[PDB]
């Protein structure tokens, strides 16, 4: 799976 939505969010937080 590619959850890009959980890969960018760590940096956005």
């Amino acid at each position: 799976f590619v959850p890009w939505f959980s890969k960018f969010l760590g940096r956005i937080l």
